[PDB]
């Protein structure tokens, strides 16, 4: 496991991570108060499946409830107490210790933008009129105001002023607490449109400078004002600009947008396919998460932007053979039966030595997506939904078949 920042100082922890999203949306309802126990028991299996890191649910307790129905998942926490719906503080420490002991770095989901301001019994009670809250200042719409230098969550009545020195320091100290007491090897920053990217750089510099980070910026060009250069920019440009300012990797919503809206051939326009290594190496690729994808249980989860089942194998083959840093969704791996396929592709990635900055070339004469990827140990030829017949049509050298699935719709060959 290589540590180390990128040539531009971005915290991609060596560029060699393979991440498991270690939950789905309905965990708090499908395994009440038992998820940490489950992760502890599964730690050795997760490691044996080839993951170097696990993205943990928000560890701050959330007893919210709304009505579709939901609540409790961590994105409306009321304080930092760890005795929440995933399990107790003691069980969290045991799970994090088991995962670390198995070689799996623990990444915590953290939610600085807002909190359950209205919850009756909590340990953090911030009054009005002292600058702690976005709506201490005039709030005319979903854009920065004098108490919140980013966007707001829905109505904004629970957005925190993360730039207030007291609030900044509260989160700084809690990140340090997760590192010292809960085994954190990094963090996933939620809703990063809600606050300044430079504040993520500051928090990481203060409390976890050598750790892995990733931010979730889900905001299309249409959501920016007419006079903002991002209104006419690509999805790639928008997320790359965030990464530059946070010095953090960023979820590849450019790739996700092409997977949802474009053809398979168009998947080459994700951030992770960019020919500039400073661009593609900061991409954190994924197929679905707890928000975009389905989950087992009530209402099938959120499924706000889910990839159809006819493309799931192709999408995992792409992200696991290509540059950027890939994330595997719990439910594909361990609920819905794609685990053996994903296990095989993780082994292919590791055997080939594909890393976040590996070169990737796209080839034009065929249907679907045809790519050659230069790993540190092997070259891969990847053909997805393609009429490519054999790797010698597009690459020099001697190749052996590594993957052949879905009636040849997923094929990978290796040097
Ligand atoms: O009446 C205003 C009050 O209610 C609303 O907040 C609730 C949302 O309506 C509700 O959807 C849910 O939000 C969750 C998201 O659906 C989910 O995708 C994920 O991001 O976690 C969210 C938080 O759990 O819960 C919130 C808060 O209970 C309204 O947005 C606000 O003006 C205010 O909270
Ligand atoms: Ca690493
Ligand atoms: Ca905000």
């Amino acid at each position: 496991d290589q540590a180390g920042k990128s040539p531009a100082g971005v915290r991609y922890h060596g560029g060699d991570e393979i991440i498991l999203q270690g939950f789905h949306w309905n965990v708090v309802r499908e395994a009440p108060n038992d998820w940490y126990n489950i992760l502890r028991q599964q730690a050795s299996t997760i490691a044996a499946d080839g993951f170097s890191a696990i993205w943990m649910p928000v560890p701050w307790r959330d007893f919210s409830s709304w009505t579709k129905s939901g609540g409790g998942e961590g994105y409306f926490w009321h304080d930092f107490n760890k005795n929440g719906r995933y399990g107790s503080d003691a069980q969290l420490r045991q799970a994090a210790g088991a995962l670390g002991g198995a070689g799996v770095k623990v990444l915590y989901d953290v939610v600085p933008n807002h909190m359950n301001r209205g919850y009756p019994d909590k340990e953090i009670n911030l009054p009005a009129g002292q600058g702690f809250w976005r709506n201490d200042c005039a709030d005319p719409g979903n854009y920065p105001n004098d108490c919140d230098d980013g966007d707001r969550f829905i109505g904004g009545e629970s957005d925190l002023n993360t730039g207030h020195p007291q609030i900044y320091g509260m989160f700084r100290d809690e990140l340090a607490n997760l590192r010292s007491g809960y085994g954190a090897g990094g963090f996933r920053f939620d809703f990063v449109r809600g606050y300044a990217p430079e504040r993520v750089n500051s928090w990481m510099t203060d409390s976890a400078d050598s750790s892995f980070c990733v931010g979730e910026l889900w905001k299309g060009p249409s959501e920016y004002p007419s006079w903002d250069w991002r209104n006419t920019a690509s999805w790639q440009q928008i997320i790359k600009d965030w990464s530059d300012r946070a010095k953090c990797p960023v979820f590849d919503f450019a790739l996700k947008e092409r997977m949802q809206n474009g053809s398979v051939a168009d998947w080459k326009h994700g951030l992770n396919g960019n020919p500039d290594p400073r661009w593609r190496e900061v991409a954190v690729t994924f197929v679905d998460n707890h928000d975009t994808g389905y989950s087992p249980g009530q209402n099938g989860g959120q499924h706000h932007w889910a990839l159809q089942d006819g493309l799931i194998r192709q999408a995992y083959a792409y992200i696991l053979t290509s540059p950027g840093t890939p994330v595997v969704y719990w439910s594909h791996m361990y609920d819905w039966g794609y685990g053996d396929f994903i296990r095989q592709l993780i082994q292919v990635r590791r055997t080939a030595g594909v890393r976040a900055d590996s070169a990737i070339s796209f080839h034009s004469g065929y249907s679907g997506l045809v790519a050659t990827v230069s790993g540190s140990q092997q070259t891969l030829v990847v053909a997805l939904n393609s009429d490519l017949a054999n790797p010698g049509q597009v690459a020099s050298g001697s190749f052996s078949e590594a993957v052949n699935a879905s009636n040849g719709q997923v094929r990978v060959w290796r040097s």
